[PDB]
C-alpha cells in the first residue's frame, strides 16, 4: 500500500541521516540530549517534548509510526528543540541546519 511504501522512503531517510556518510554533523542527534552529563539544567524546562534519532528509529522498529507526516513530524521536532534551546552561532545547531538539509531534500523526494 501507499502507506507502508512512503514510511519505507522514511525508513530509508532514518537510515541515511544515521550513516556515517553524515557522521560529522549527525552525531549530537543520535541519542537522548544527556541534559545532567552536559550541565544543561534547565533543558527539561525549556524543551518539553525531547527527541532524538535513536527514539525515532525505536518507534520506526515498533511500527509506532501509521503514516510519515508522524515520523517527520519526529525529525523536524528533534530539529526545533536543538534551535529553540541552542544560541544560533553554537556549532551543533550548524550541525542541526546541515542533517536538516539532508532530511528535506529526500524528504521531498517522497513516493506519491
Ligand atoms: C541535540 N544536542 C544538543 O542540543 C547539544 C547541546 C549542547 C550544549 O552544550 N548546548 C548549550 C549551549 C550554550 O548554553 C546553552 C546551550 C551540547 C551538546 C549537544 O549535543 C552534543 C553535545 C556536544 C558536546 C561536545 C561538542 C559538541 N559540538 C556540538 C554539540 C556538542
Amino acid at each position: 500500500g501507499k502507506l507502508s511504501e512512503q514510511l519505507k522512503h522514511c525508513n530509508g531517510i532514518l537510515k541515511e541521516l544515521l550513516s556515517k556518510k553524515h557522521a560529522a554533523y549527525a552525531w549530537p542527534f543520535y541519542k537522548p540530549v544527556d541534559a545532567s552529563a552536559l550541565g544543561l539544567h534547565d533543558y527539561h524546562d525549556i524543551i518539553k517534548h525531547p527527541m532524538d534519532l535513536s527514539t525515532v528509529k525505536r518507534k520506526m522498529e515498533n511500527r509506532d509510526y501509521r503514516d510519515a507526516q508522524e515520523f517527520a513530524a519526529d525529525v523536524r521536532l528533534m530539529f526545533s528543540n536543538c534551535y529553540k534551546y541552542n544560541p544560533p552561532d553554537h556549532d551543533v545547531v550548524a550541525m542541526a541546519r546541515k542533517l536538516q538539509d539532508v532530511f528535506e531534500f529526500r524528504y521531498a523526494k517522497m513516493p506519491d
